[PDB]
């Protein structure tokens, strides 16, 4: 048992509708309206072929780069210079409004969204994960506070090896709706969440997309929101959007909090103003300027042991969500497998967004060229 | 074996990619820009309860129309006459923009997707469905005409009662994705259509849903365009529409279309201003001249056997993917169950959209109060 969760819609059962009950009444009314959520769904265009690469400025200063974003398979690629977009880049076949998966960037407006709610009090991070959520007692988010889960300084048996699927990552998915069940796996996330152990030990920095769901989940015990609701109106609905963002469902309805927004790359860069505009957002503030200053200034460094990090960043460090480059810059990011980046360059007060599909999920290489460039585009920025 | 069928992108293998490749290269770079292709998804707004009504000038005529409205389930209702929007209502919870569920009014469209092939020369009524999809050679598909699946005139065993899972009707859903699927289901549309059989008698009506999606595959086989993409191409796109419409698709891709588009209502509308303007559409020609009359003119009334339309439409008939009542005032309409119509009625040349949610997929209960809204609406667009 994982507890109460938001119903679907207003005075909905637990779990309804299904797959195989959405046709029926009373949740037909509602899923009529929102087939999308329950059926894979395509888009048929109202609009009736060739990369749009407008480099503008940096282009003087990078020759180079439109193919420098080719080599890295970038599909979108954006930076915002205050509140003006200096460079924009798309490949063939992206159109600039179309949305682009984001990864664990979606971590990072998970963490914005948690953040919003400890502003007005209604999370104390310093509490257990249980002081939320009871029915995480008995796994290894038993113990734990919250702030460890938004730093991910806690232990957790997770094997990381997609290529079995016993391993955790591959069963977190499953369990998600973003591979094929198998049987035996758990029927939702909540309950993934619940198998997890660990040996009990916290303190050092352990990447585990896990921890973001639980986040989610914590919001909607504490909001009685939708995560995709609450992620809406704690977040989204504060942008002045161009488009309204996606995000994945499993089949309760609970949204893919670690990895499954999509939204565009202008979109995307909005929500980098709002962290560089002090948490401030065209719709009103989204979180404290507390949050942001503690975001920017980093995480324990000695509770990152991430070589993967490290070995390009030394005094990098992770907190609330967003890694923490800790480079002479200040840089902080969000970051997703394949490719995504919501960089944050506060010195130039710039926002660099770069949504990509390379063919690996991680690779040394990938990162040292991907890293190349936001590092070689925010000293272009610089006043000189 | 259901032969040759548009790649989900371009170079894609057969059925590529699925919910377990996905993330893999080089599916990745197209599935990362169309998820919800792939996976349940929600929307997140990008906007910060109560109903809507406009009813403008029938208002006066029709007092109690919202009531009969709310009676019969209406989530959107919205009157087109000539080009000027004179009524509208949407229920609480329901926003103007926002998409709803076509169920079979999803036919028409197809419908007109074919015609304009037609008009291209593309596809030949006369000819046997067998001239443009070969593997359809030994099921009931083998023998009829195009013309034959278009105004729904083959004998079909195809069991109706939805509650039974052994039924053509459920089978058919599982095998789209719009129910779980069973041990032995076809794998997709394709294949179930494929074991579709009959007594090979041909010339009364047999409404069947698979005749719709044998017309999409057709659509496809003749252009080499995922229907998806065709129904943009050939009809969508030229519409002028505020949004995108949506459809469903299973495994491969491929669209439900008998029954799986979402769209506003206003778009819905610009599809009857399409057909009432001689099939010509803001971006260009929808339909022929020729094939918008044929529409109007109705199907062969004796085919027409079905005592759920004739009771109401007793001179009614059926042909290209509409229903024609044969009443004093020639109205032609695209129904779909649950209160789904876009219905046409020349004489005022307005356009009159319903789209609702009723408990019951089909009664002769709802259907005599939506076929009497629909009427009287009409009737009070007279002039007087
Ligand atoms: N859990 C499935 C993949 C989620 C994305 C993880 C990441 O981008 O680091
Ligand atoms: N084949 C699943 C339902 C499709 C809708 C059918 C109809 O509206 O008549």
């Amino acid at each position: 048992s994982t507890g109460q969760h938001p119903a679907r819609y207003p005075g909905a059962a637990a779990g309804e509708p299904t797959l195989d009950s959405w046709q029926e009444p009373p949740h037909n009314r509602w899923a009529f309206a929102h087939l999308g959520e329950m059926v894979p769904s395509a888009a048929v265009s109202r609009r009736p072929g060739h990369a749009l690469a407008r480099l503008g400025a940096i282009a003087a200063q990078l020759p180079d780069l439109e193919q420098r974003l080719e080599q890295t398979y970038t599909d979108a690629f954006l930076v915002l210079r205050g509140t003006e977009v200096v460079a924009e880049y798309y490949r063939a076949g992206f159109a600039p409004d179309d949305r682009h998966l984001l990864m664990a960037v979606s971590k990072s407006l998970c963490g914005t969204v948690v953040g919003a709610l400890v502003d007005e009090g209604r999370i104390d991070p310093a509490q257990p994960v249980t002081e939320y959520v009871p029915e995480l007692a008995g796994s290894v988010y038993d113990g734990p506070s919250v702030l460890q889960v938004l730093d991910m300084q806690i232990s957790i048996d997770y094997n990381e090896d997609y290529v079995d699927p016993a391993s955790e990552v591959q069963t977190h998915d499953r369990s998600a709706g973003w591979g094929t069940r198998r049987h035996g796996d758990p029927a939702d996330t909540y309950e993934f969440l619940t198998t997890l152990r660990g040996d009990g030990s916290t303190g050092e920095f352990q990447y585990c997309s896990a921890n973001t769901d639980v986040l989610a989940w914590i919001v909607e015990r504490v909001t009685g929101l939708r995560y995709v609701e609450a992620l809406s109106t704690y977040l989204w609905a504060k942008l002045d959007a161009d488009r309204d963002a996606t995000i994945t469902v499993d089949t309760t309805g609970f949204g893919f909090a670690n990895g499954g927004v999509s939204c565009t790359a202008r979109d995307l860069a909005r929500v980098g103003r709002m962290m560089l505009d002090g948490g401030v957002a065209p719709g009103g503030r989204v979180v404290s300027e507390d949050w942001v200053r503690r975001v920017l200034a980093g995480g324990s460094h000695e509770a990152m042991t991430d070589k993967g990090f490290t070995n390009t960043f030394p005094d990098g460090s992770y907190t609330r969500q967003w890694w923490c480059t800790g480079n002479e810059r200040g840089n902080v990011s969000g970051i997703g497998i394949h490719g995504q980046n919501l960089w944050l360059d506060p010195l130039t007060d710039s926002v660099i967004v770069k949504l990509s599909s390379w063919p690996d999920p991680y690779t040394e290489h990938w990162h040292r060229l991907q890293n190349g460039i936001l590092l070689d585009v925010s000293r272009a920025l610089d006043a000189v």
